[PDB]
């Protein structure tokens, strides 16, 4: 609750829009994360002051260990630098995680594959796929209480296109003509408490697929943008955030690829 301490940056205009080739704010007045919406040393400062911690939870069963240097390495030169960071590691493999060095105020737990420890060590947490790099800055200003990012594929198409689960059998089901956006499985976050209300949402309603004999076409994705669609995000993050180059290429509307698909 700390006040700022005097900062000099440049004025903004009112009457210039920081981005005019993309949405940046949605309908329920979340803003949609681009570079350029935001000055990064304002939002340094706030959560700083805050001392904030932010878990980053990875999963790496059977080959996926072998992508764990890499992102691990990325991350300590792109994520959250400067900020408190706990990542966990879940593996099937805790003797084949590799040896990596992490700056001050970081640290790794490995799990073996409690809801509670989470509450009491981090505040935020960030979940996405391990078999991912960081490439450019990815930092407090993806913080909130709860956030989806826009699929890399998707984000210029019209709802109807949009890969949901079309089946009124599951409990994923979103008609033609609902949907704000296609958001992705493997990139979001939050508070803890947020976040562990999404998944423990999604774990349910994939139970309750399962018993009805069904599987989402997407599985965990097409729950999460389920649970995204009935509770709207607090912040969404632009396709910077996840991209894969090799597919689609580099678009003049991103201005960086922060976190991207290994090839
Ligand atoms: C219009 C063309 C779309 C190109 C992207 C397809 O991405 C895939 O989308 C489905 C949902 O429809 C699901 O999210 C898997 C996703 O594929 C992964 O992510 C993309 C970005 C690539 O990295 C693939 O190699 C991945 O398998
Ligand atoms: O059949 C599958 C394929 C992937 N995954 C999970 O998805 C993550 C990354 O996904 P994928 O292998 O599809 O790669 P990506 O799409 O992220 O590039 C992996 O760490 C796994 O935990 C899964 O549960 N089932
Ligand atoms: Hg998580
Ligand atoms: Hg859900
Ligand atoms: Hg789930
Ligand atoms: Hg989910």
């Amino acid at each position: 609750m700390v006040s700022l301490p005097r900062m000099v940056y440049p004025q903004s205009k009112v009457l210039t829009p920081c981005r005019k080739d993309v949405l940046v704010v949605t309908p329920w007045l979340a803003p949609i994360v681009w570079e350029g919406t935001f000055n990064i040393d304002i939002l340094n400062e706030q959560f700083r002051l805050q001392n904030t911690t932010i878990g980053l939870t990875v999963f790496a069963i059977k080959k996926y260990v072998a992508f764990l240097k890499l992102f691990l390495e990325t991350a300590e030169k792109h994520f959250m630098v400067g900020h408190r960071v706990h990542y966990y590691v879940f593996t099937d493999q805790p003797a084949a995680v590799p040896r990596v060095t992490l700056g001050t105020g970081r640290q790794l737990s490995v799990l073996e594959v409690c809801e509670r420890r989470f509450l009491s060590e981090v505040d935020y947490l960030v979940c996405v796929d391990v078999d991912m790099e960081f490439r450019d800055h990815v930092g407090v200003e993806i913080l909130t209480p709860l956030f989806g990012t826009l699929h890399p594929g998707f984000y210029g198409s019209s709802r109807e296109a949009f890969t949901y689960e079309r089946r009124p059998q599951s409990q994923a089901y979103i008609p033609k003509d609902e949907g704000d956006f296609y958001y992705l499985g493997g990139f979001f976050g939050g508070s803890v408490q947020e976040v562990q209300r999404l998944t423990r949402a999604c774990h349910q309603a994939m139970m309750v697929d399962q018993a009805n004999g069904i599987e989402a076409v997407w599985h965990d994705e097409s729950h999460l943008n389920k649970y995204l669609l009935r509770h709207k995000p607090t912040k969404v993050l632009s396709p910077e955030y996840l991209w894969d180059q090799q597919l689609l290429g580099w678009p003049a509307v991103l201005r960086k690829l922060r976190f991207t698909a290994v090839p």
